């Protein structure tokens, strides 16, 4: 298979490594490889992060003074103002740089060309798939986790090795696994979870809700105990994530394995044709230029949804609810 | 009929002529004139061209300082960065001129309305519809060759005269044509060939590979030597610029002309839709819009279907088939 | 691969060849197996042709009385008078022949049925994929050429060395390729060409022409030096031919890449319909039907399109055009 | 306009004209112009119109025997037998001709390029607007009738002067008129009628009989005589070729003025639709290739139709009644 479990730690030792941001990402991996045996230094722009950053043992400079004693550099900040960030600050220092290893969490920028290092650069991607918050929780137990890896740009024939290098470091393997793909594999995965699954989960409970209210006549107190309001749904889904999806379905009745599995099956192609039209539309670059023109706009679509979302009546009901049960 | 042969000579003769740009049409056109009995400057910014424009004969300012001595400028630059040179460094200078006749190859940014001059300044165009290059293939042989010509702004009555005067000094008259036309109609015919029958004719030479191979059994190698991997077209294309398109075919089997006839009246109606759409998008000044959006949002879609047409099968095979061939 | 690129040239030593026509192809592949030090013999009707043929050094009898003298005959006429040939004069003295090779140039006649030959006989093509003028031009220089092969009837076990050995002497390889293919992959691919984006090509310039004058004011004079009456196409076809056709669009402006691009993938689908359609009317055997019967009929529908094609307008405009341009 | 009433007649004093066929045209203008003081000589194949035309004092060979003697042929026979009539016997004695003017009374042979004769021949129409009985009718009178003139390969400069004295020698002007018109604009014209409204009209008295027998109760004897068994359909069309088409209804009553009106504005698209399609048809060459494969075939469809037609119920019932009023 495609699939590493543990590999070498050699290539980084001796080198000095760069982490740029002390967010969640950050400051975890951050952490763990100071753990490993690895010199790091931290960079940054000041503020409360930084407080904590300098607090926590790191000797922190600025970006641009970071980048430049630095052979590997980790991009560990959000992929909404990367770009300014790499423009202003790292490029310049980054053409006054001599044989470099540039690591990204995400392909977003990269993939759809709004980040382009040039060829003196090793570009290489280290995507966990966690929280960020739960890789502690599984660090301490000496548990790994699972990371995607990939290479856009190899100028020195080692760069599949510096990733599973820096694979190692970050505590991922062993215990964990690495699959080897690619940066558009990964903007692709990342960004299809948010458009198809997520919103029509999301926009069925509204629509169970509406017309269980509007049209049965049930109370609004009633149908958000069984639609949401309950903690079904995390059980349901951390059954998943142990037993299995399907298998999940044995602790349940007979009757709701046979209806959810009749209209699992009768309703399939229809969210498959929404799931290739979002997927198409993903690979083009359309809705990166969407969200980079909205971004310049102003977020007037933005603003006017999350208004018309929060001031719905589920919304009003819902609150109305959590202020009794107590539930904060 | 509206078809000019030759004209006068009189009317830059006594002025200055800044000729902004070194490219291909700059250098060209810039030698030509200077050989027609007429001072030249040339204004570009220093790089390579600039080495070459002062190595020719030329004395070169900056663009501004050329834009002074000049009654007469012709911006032969790129249309995708000709906005800001002219809002940086033309316009105020332009500001502070007196009797200016401004000249352009295409008509893209003033039909669009993307630059607009002041109402002192005489707004022309003189547009030659070669590649560059052969207009000196064409001109040691005294050959003339075709323009279209344009007047978008009168404040001095003569403009037309000017025009003429330009068109004869660039050397496409006498011995060519030139025909009188709008900036629109200019902008127009440029983008739709870029826009109907050259993407049709790929797509349908791609579909025609992709078939073959994938429904008919035939080999790589093969589909691509009678496609496009021959050099029949460039003979057909050839034979229509001399002998006429339709009289083309005599040459050719009657089998051949027969399905060529029927299926051409087949389906006509069919691109004529096509085209109808396209025409009527640009006339209204939407493609423009994209256009510059895309500049704008960083060439997201550009970049990614420059990724998929060359990573595509056909394009794999036909570059297996050319190292084999020899063929670079 | 399939990719043959030389093989051996012993088994056409010691037989004779008949060279069955004079015409394009017979003339050059006649002088060239002469050259390759190979006995052969021109079989022809007397006309002009043979007063050359017999000029340039070949002994000349009639087709009937070449094909007795012969062990291998290359019937290289047209298409469209083979079938009667090949009833009248070559299938008695075939019927009294012992082990003969019969090779053709094209598949139509045999792919189809229309030419039936006996099974004493090696039946194989050999297809060049040139104009016929050209291969001169690249024979002095010892280039090769591509060609196809098939073998449609093996009674000899040894077709294939036959095939690759007249490929050889035909000058094809070694420095071409050569192929090995079906009598059907080789008709097809003849008539899909004829039949999907030439015409598709033609019908969308008429009518970016036809739009253009008839509903955006266009003078004639203009469109036809846009669109085809200008050699940009052949300059294109050309850049193809040599550098790739993708890889040509480097070339041109980034406007018109990203336009082309754009609408080639957008109507991509369009075409690929109209291509499956006609390819499946192709493998059915349809189009031959419809063929020879317009041929019985006696070119009603031919004659008509004829006149109705240069009888159009953009015909006429281009004839008063070349007029004026000073092209013939 | 181009209308012409009178015109010269030397052109044909001292030249010999030869009359091809001796059935209804041929007999009356063979008679009208011998009258008009002319030489003729007559070709036909001898059967009982030889023993008629050599009765009535013409000189009478063979075809080609008198297609040698004369300056000037005209082809009065059928359009179904003419092709290979002139391919037999015309063409060969013609390819043995010096100055010729050949001269049809249809254009369906010529216009669809089954008949081509050579480039030395001035080949012209004169085509009669009757059913050739009535000329005869009209002759005596001094009337004059309309014909319709064309000229599709002139090779004499003088080929519409034929054209005229051949109009006048038939007796057609003056009195009449002569149009100019194309080969092309007769087929059209004579089929369009035989394809459009005269089918139509028997289809709607078909379908008008058959609904009102099997759905309204009607008897068969009393339909036919509204529909077409009286002489009202007779009389309104000579009211018509009198009086005009609309003026005619002014004889008729309000109601039947009114209905048939609102009616004809009503279904006026529906049959536009059918007449664009059936033109279209007729003018691409397509029906010329349906009648001549047809002949091939052995006339299968015709047969079966002709049969089906005698054979439906209307026809059973109109033999019956015909056999009742002692009409024949
Ligand atoms: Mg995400
Ligand atoms: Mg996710
Ligand atoms: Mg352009
Ligand atoms: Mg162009
Ligand atoms: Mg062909
Ligand atoms: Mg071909
Ligand atoms: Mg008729
Ligand atoms: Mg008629």
């Amino acid at each position: 298979d495609k699939t590493v479990l543990d590999a070498n730690l050699d290539p980084l030792k001796g080198k000095t490594i760069g982490v740029i941001g002390y967010g969640n990402q950050g400051r975890v991996q951050a952490t763990i490889m100071r753990e490993n045996g690895l010199n790091v230094i931290v960079g940054n722009v000041k503020d409360k992060y930084y407080e904590l950053a300098k607090k926590e043992g790191f000797e922190v400079y600025e970006i641009d003074e970071a980048v430049r004693r630095s052979d590997v550099a980790l991009l560990l900040i959000p992929d909404e103002v990367m770009k300014e960030v790499y423009e202003k600050k790292i490029a310049p220092v980054l053409q006054g740089k001599k044989e470099f290893v540039l690591d990204f969490a995400s392909g977003y920028n990269v993939a759809f060309g709004l980040i382009r290092p040039p060829k003196s650069v090793d570009t290489i991607m280290v995507a966990p798939r966690m929280v960020g918050e739960g890789i502690m929780d599984l660090h301490k137990q000496g548990k790994g986790y699972p990371v995607l890896l990939g290479v856009k740009q190899d100028a020195s024939g080692k760069a599949w090795d510096y990733a599973k290098a820096i694979a190692k470091g970050i505590g991922a393997i062993p215990g964990g696994i690495a699959v080897i793909s690619s940066f558009e594999e990964e903007a692709l995965l990342d960004l299809m979870s948010e458009h198809t699954w997520v919103p029509i989960l999301f926009g069925a409970i509204k629509a169970c809700y509406d017309i269980a209210v509007k049209e049965y006549g049930v109370s609004p107190e009633a149908a958000l105990l069984e639609f949401y309001a309950s903690g079904e749904l995390a059980e349901i889904a951390r059954l998943i994530a142990e037993e299995g999806i399907f298998n999940q379905m044995v602790h349940h009745s007979t009757t709701s394995q046979y209806g959810t599995l009749t209209r699992m099956f009768k309703y399939y192609d229809v969210v498959r044709r929404i799931v290739e039209n979002e997927a198409k539309y993903i690979w083009d670059g359309s809705f990166a230029k969407e969200w980079s023109l909205e971004q310049q706009a102003g977020y007037p679509v933005f603003y006017r949804l999350w208004e018309l979302a929060t001031q719905s009546e589920m919304a009003k009901a819902e609150k109305e609810l959590y202020k009794l049960l107590g539930r904060k």
